[PDB]
């Protein structure tokens, strides 16, 4: 298992514009297109993203390409964030994939706000971090996914995904 297969499991794959768990227009493997309620706006950002008139539908390859760019951007965002980088650098490989997943889902900014959990992670206090991480809107809104990521930080193994 790896970051890609993990996020492919948490996100699914949809080839037509859809709304995500928050009601926002998305496509592919969790590629958010826009926070705007306008379908046209969403279709416009899609065409710009792909480089053609897609009419709201893309192929599997195009979806995978967007996903690769998104995973890459997520990692780079972590490495550029002064609050996240040190945490991430202290982690083992499995736990780093858990940190990437969160950032992918909620943004760098979002993640940078779990101050207390970040410090527990940095300190390798797994169980405590896990309890703190669950005290969040993130966990109350998407609890099955949050539990998989949390267990991943807790144990350092992929069992939640097997
Ligand atoms: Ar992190
Ligand atoms: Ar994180
Ligand atoms: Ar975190
Ligand atoms: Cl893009
Ligand atoms: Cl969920």
């Amino acid at each position: 298992m790896n970051i890609f297969e993990m996020l492919r499991i948490d996100e699914g794959l949809r080839l037509k514009i859809y709304k995500d768990t928050e009601g926002y227009y998305t496509i592919g493997i969790g590629h958010l297109l826009t926070k705007s309620p306008s379908l046209n706006a969403a279709k416009s950002e899609l065409d710009k993203a792909i480089g053609r008139n897609t009419n709201g539908v893309i192929t599997k390859d195009e979806a995978e390409k967007l996903f690769n760019q998104d995973v890459d951007a997520a990692v780079r965002g972590i490495l550029r964030n002064a609050k996240l980088k040190p945490v991430y650098d202290s982690l083992d490989a499995v736990r780093r994939a858990a940190a990437i997943n969160m950032v992918f889902q909620m943004g760098e900014t979002g993640v940078a706000g779990f101050t207390n959990s970040l410090r527990m992670l940095q300190q390798k206090r797994w169980d405590e971090a896990a309890v703190n991480l669950a005290k969040s809107r993130w966990y109350n809104q998407t609890p099955n996914r949050a539990k998989r990521v949390i267990t991943t930080f807790r144990t350092g193994t992929w069992d939640a995904y097997k």
